[PDB]
């Protein structure tokens, strides 16, 4: 609906600018179509398409309205053929905001090359997550957006943390607005397993390797997640939401002008969660507050600062999964879904607060720069006690581990780049250069001197975390480590016929941690990024790349001779195909991809045997491995009410002698989401279900009470999800969201540190939601 402009005569590159920022819309034309070119005027209160059409008058130029992103064009008489990837500037540099779209698709993304482009013109392997998805499903933090991602397995570590499989690899890359985060480690990661998504437009998820942007990190994925920006009209919501086992939500979200002019913008968000479980004595209260300023110095220039903050506080939280799979003769154990290893007292707590600083400028140029300033906080309180051993024993007995981590993570980044388009021969391109630099210091304590402590509970079937807390001593060691990584990045994409697209850059590298180990130091790393994208219809486009990463080992894993091992580097191949239809409501793509790992750490059987060196109790040896795999997806209108995300993604990764690794990850999965709105007399109800399966897993863990090897499966399983909303009100709703709806009993962690873990049983969640 109606909004306020004030857009005068100037050259249309800017009028166009002004205008997306005016209307919180994503703009995109083209830079040799708008040269030289005049806005005509607009000044007041205006729908949107009334004003982009005024604002357009005299200039010969036609608008495409897709949704939140207005595409521009300027059709010539001549026109002799389509140029589908043209280079287009772009006025929103994250992309197009999926709040209010009502898709399940996304519109432009730049997660992996910086340049705003569509899932259409990226060469990679790109899924991802819209607001809507989130709001229809109950995805209310990245545990749930991840189980809903086309491609990702979750499994778990322990009630406070889950592992991310993509590609044949744990995820342990994650940006927020397109900034890197350091996970070294879990001490630096503190919370990024438990992000809330009420801050969040959408998670954006980019796998293969993606050394470009994130620099040194993991294979497999980068996790970005995109925050919520304050908007030029009013508008809020308060929602509650009440399900299974005394869960209840509350979040507020504010958005405005804060100025009549509205030069001045902000927006505000607020949420709270209590929460028991089906685990037995497990509860977990999280707090999630955001705010973000928006100044607009002038017509080209804008300052924002704000600043987010999460505390995740559960009780009852268990180290290692579960319970334990062995008891002490070593039979395996059966016991209730409900089961919790975990103490009453125990808990890892983990904290997040980030402030943040940003800086952009229109250049005349057509082109954007953007200065990006970070202070982040990864805490943790982790005082952790649970059953833990082959128990129980014959007489029902069985003995607590309990140890103590306190720490916290300082981060600050600085992130500066350019971007715009350029004429090499007759013909338009862009290029972005940017530099980088991060800093984080991670300090800590360690308990695990416990002074005159009873570790023995004398009744495991009826478990119940009901033991004492330990007398921890004084600290046992304090930590003290230093990461310091430092990026400069290039990629062109050039247009080089009306059909091909050719990317060409890389970046390189310095990577630096000190403090308590021996110092790693990675100088002049580059890291290429090869890609091109050939269009072979209005529909279809083949696309290949090579990309690349790598990660300076912890320090741990070294060698024989105790020298560390080389950096764990790997190569993503990758050709496919990409369809966009109904102007870009729907999208597909099928994909063939093998990675090529070098230097993944493998522990050193013979060595470790009866080791050599006291310096190196536990050597390790770099290998190889590859991934051979393939995916296809598709999201967005099925047909007018009708809403998609689905998946398919098959993957076998091995390492270099043949053998099957990362056998957790199912070899095959296949996911299914999807809402329809009824229109007539039903125009109000929304309904919908979803379908996750996944084949065959396994774990080899060993007996230890009976000296054996075990294999260990989880036979293939499928989840089923329902949903439902009615919209009664132009202002209130109410939905309600069944998940597991065959109460699937399954595994989602055998082996980890010989201990499992249950997925969700069966349940429920209610919700209101008011907009003002
Ligand atoms: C260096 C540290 C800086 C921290 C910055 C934190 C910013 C927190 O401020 C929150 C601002 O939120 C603005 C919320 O928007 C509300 C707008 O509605 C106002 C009422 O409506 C007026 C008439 O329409
Ligand atoms: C072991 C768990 C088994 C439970 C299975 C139950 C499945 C049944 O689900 C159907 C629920 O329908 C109940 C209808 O309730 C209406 C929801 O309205 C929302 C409240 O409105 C808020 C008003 O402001």
């Amino acid at each position: 609906q109606e909004v306020e402009f004030d857009i005068p005569p100037q050259a249309l590159g800017s009028a166009l600018q002004e205008f997306g920022r005016q209307a919180d819309i994503q703009v995109l034309y083209r830079p040799e179509e708008v040269r030289n070119k005049r806005s005509s005027a607009i000044k007041g209160k205006l729908e949107p398409n009334q004003a982009i059409t005024e604002l357009l008058r005299g200039t010969g130029a036609s608008v495409d309205f897709q949704g939140n992103a207005i595409t521009i064009s300027v059709a010539e008489a001549a026109d002799s053929s389509v140029d589908l990837g043209a280079t287009m500037i772009t006025s929103n540099q994250l992309g197009t905001i999926t709040e209010d779209s009502g898709s399940y698709t996304p519109g432009t993304i730049a997660t992996a090359t910086r340049l705003v482009l569509t899932p259409r013109e990226t060469p990679q392997s790109i899924t991802v997550v819209t607001r809507q998805n989130m709001d229809d499903f109950g995805l209310n933090n990245i545990d749930d957006v991840m189980r809903h991602t086309p491609g990702i397995t979750v499994s778990a570590y322990d009630t406070d943390r889950n592992n991310y499989y993509a590609r044949g690899f744990s995820i342990n890359n994650f940006q927020y607005d397109g900034i890197p985060s350091t996970a070294r480690n879990v001490g630096y990661s503190a919370g990024n397993t438990l992000s809330d998504m009420a801050i969040y437009d959408r998670v954006e998820v980019l796998k293969g390797a993606t050394g470009l942007l994130t620099g040194a990190g993991s294979l497999g994925a980068t996790i970005n997640l995109i925050r919520k920006k304050p908007t030029h009209e009013f508008k809020g919501h308060v929602e509650l939401g009440a399900g299974s086992w005394d869960n209840y939500r509350s979040e507020l979200d504010v958005s405005g002008p804060l100025t009549e002019s509205g030069n001045v913008r902000g927006r505000a968000v607020a949420a709270y969660q209590d929460k028991h479980s089906f685990m037995d004595h497990y509860e977990r209260k999280t707090s999630v507050y955001y705010g973000i300023l928006e100044f607009d110095l002038n017509p080209d220039t804008m300052l924002t600062v704000g600043a987010d903050y999460q505390d995740n506080d559960p009780k009852g939280s268990g180290w290692s999964g579960s319970f334990p799979l062995f008891d002490s003769q070593g039979n395996r154990n059966d016991v209730s879904r409900s089961f919790n290893n975990g103490a009453k007292w125990s808990s890892w707590e983990q904290y997040t607060r980030t402030v943040f600083a940003n800086l952009e400028h229109n250049f005349a140029n057509g082109w954007v720069g953007k200065v990006q300033l970070d202070h982040k906080i990864n805490g943790y309180h982790a005082p952790l006690g649970a059953i833990m051993g082959d128990w129980p024993a014959p007489d029902n007995s069985a003995k607590i581990v309990a140890q103590k981590y306190t720490g916290e993570t300082k981060s600050n980044s600085l992130d500066i780049y350019l971007t715009g388009p350029f004429q090499f021969l007759g013909r338009e391109h862009e290029l972005v250069v940017g530099t980088s630099a991060s800093f984080s210091h991670w300090e800590g304590k360690s308990y695990w001197n416990l002074r005159n402590y009873d570790n023995t509970t004398d009744d495991f079937i009826n478990w119940d975390g009901d033991i004492g807390k330990p007398d921890w001593g004084t600290p046992s060691q304090y930590i003290d480590d230093k990461t310091r990584q430092l990026g400069s990045y290039m990629t062109a994409r050039f247009n080089v016929t009306d059909d091909l697209n050719l990317f060409l850059g890389g970046r390189v590298v310095d990577y630096r941690v000190t403090g308590l180990n021996p110092t790693i130091r990675e100088s002049g790393r580059f890291i290429p990024y090869v890609g091109a994208v050939y269009d072979l219809n209005d529909t279809y486009s083949v696309y290949a790349s090579y990309t690349d990463i790598f990660m300076p080992q912890d320090s741990w894993y070294r060698d024989s001779s105790n020298k560390l091992l080389e950096p764990d580097e790997g190569q993503n191949y990758e050709i496919g195909i990409k369809g966009e239809y109904l102007d870009g409501r729907l999208n597909t793509s099928l994909a063939y991809f093998e990675i090529h790992e070098e230097n993944r750490a493998e522990e050193d059987a013979l060595y470790n045997s009866k080791p050599t060196n006291p310096a190196i109790t536990y050597a390790y040896k770099g290998i190889k491995a590859k991934t051979k795999g393939y995916e296809a997806e598709i999201s967005g209108e099925l047909a007018p009410g009708w809403q998609v995300q689905a998946g398919y993604t098959h993957k076998i990764i091995r390492d270099d002698s043949g053998k099957k690794v990362s056998t957790w990850e199912p070899q095959d999965q296949l996911s299914l989401y999807t809402s329809y709105k009824f229109k007539g007399a039903l125009d109000k109800l929304t309904v919908g279900g979803g379908a996750r399966w996944q084949g065959k897993s396994w774990q080899m863990v060993y007996n230890n009470p009976r000296s054996r090897w075990e294999k260990f499966s989880q036979e293939d399983y499928w989840l089923v999800d329902l949903m439902a909303r009615y919209q009664i009100t132009d202002k209130l709703s109410a939905s309600v969201n069944v998940n597991n709806v065959f109460d699937k009993t399954y595994y989602t962690n055998i082996g980890f540190y010989t201990s499992a873990s249950y997925g969700d049983p069966r349940n429920l969640m209610f919700s209101t939601r008011w907009d003002f």
